[PDB]
């Protein structure tokens, strides 16, 4: 149980607001989401995830998320991303944060009168794949392979960024990353920690586009996708 905390996502927006019960519970599942890490169609969770708990699809903007940019960075810019994991709810895995650089499909997900179908939903993904945020791309930024992978797997990627081993015997787990506080981010269910990386902006400008955030768990057959509303300009 996850969601993107910095920038605010939708979801954390709609917690905000108060009209949710359960940010982390915004889940895509049951799905084969390991080693295979974008094998497994993202169908109404699409890249800004549906909460099933709350029945909240934030793929569509209401006037609480989505209709401005939460924050305006510029092209190039590193910045500072951050997820919240539950502390029930750390699964392991691996994650990423992507921007897709076809204004005309994200533009589907900005217009709080439309919902987006699930053909658009896929195929905003596929462009959000298209445009991974590397951990590489960070000078200076360690980017590991997963202590729960092997060379010759799927998951043997360091674009991705990866949360420490699942039964690693020092700082487990996607806790184990930051190894922060409890409530050091939001959580319903049993209070949230924080995990965070740089990442760097492409190259291209967007007065409102999207970085959608997915972490793939490893111990759980289960995806989290959250989105944030940005301006690169
Ligand atoms: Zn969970
Ligand atoms: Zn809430
Ligand atoms: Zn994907
Ligand atoms: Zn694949
Ligand atoms: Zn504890
Ligand atoms: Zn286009």
């Amino acid at each position: 149980h996850g969601y993107m905390y910095i920038p605010s996502s939708r979801t954390r927006l709609g917690h905000e607001a108060g009209i949710d019960s359960c940010p982390e519970c915004a889940i895509l599942e049951p799905v084969s989401s390991w080693p295979d890490l974008d094998a497994a169609p993202v169908g109404r969770s699409g890249p800004c995830g549906y909460n099933a708990r709350d029945s909240i699809d934030y793929n569509q903007p209401t006037t609480n998320w989505g209709s401005d940019a939460v924050q305006s960075y510029s092209p190039g810019e590193e910045i500072e991303v951050q997820w919240c994991v539950d502390h029930n709810g750390d699964h392991g895995g691996m994650f990423t944060y992507r921007i897709c650089q076809d204004q005309s499909i994200v533009d589907k997900f900005l217009d709080p009168s439309y919902l987006p179908t699930n053909d658009e939903k896929q195929a905003a993904e596929d462009c959000f794949d298209a445009g991974l945020l590397p951990c590489t791309d960070v000078s200076g930024q360690e980017c590991g392979y997963s202590a729960d992978c092997t060379e010759g797997e799927a998951c043997w990627r360091n674009d991705w960024f990866t949360c420490n081993g699942f039964e690693a015997s020092d700082r487990p787990k996607c806790q184990g990353v930051d190894n922060a506080e409890l409530n050091s981010c939001y959580t319903s269910i049993a209070g949230g920690y924080t995990v965070t990386k740089k990442v760097k902006l492409p190259e291209y400008t967007s007065n409102h586009t999207l970085i959608s955030f997915k972490w793939n768990s490893f111990q759980t057959g289960q995806i989290y996708l959250s989105c944030a509303d940005i301006a690169i300009q």
